[PDB]
């Protein structure tokens, strides 16, 4: 049973909010098919000395995949943003990590 990745592309992380949130921005949704040929929720930005930032896992240009187990396919932007701000102080992100289709 294999549970160690040659290539380690998706990734679960466990941040905890500060006081100026998860300190990160988020773009697409269901409602911005446009963002990317790959429909999601992506890190646009992470912020400068943030939550994200000082954990040191997140990458802009992640996909986030789930939030607490909770699947982000089929979610208005706008449910994504509700959904982070609902998860509580402790939240754990599943990832995927930027690939390119060349
Ligand atoms: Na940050």
């Amino acid at each position: 049973s294999m549970r160690v990745d040659y290539l380690v592309t998706e990734e679960e992380i466990n941040l905890t909010r500060g006081p100026s949130g998860l300190g990160f921005n988020i773009v697409g949704g269901t409602d911005q098919q446009y963002v990317s040929n790959d429909s999601g929720i992506y890190v646009s930005r992470i912020k400068e000395n943030g939550a994200a930032a000082l954990d040191g896992r997140l990458q802009e240009g992640d996909k986030i995949l789930s939030v607490n187990g909770q699947d982000l396919k089929n979610l208005l932007h706008q449910d994504a943003v509700d959904l982070f701000r609902n998860a509580g102080y402790a939240v754990s992100l599943r990832v995927q990590h930027r690939e390119s289709s060349i």
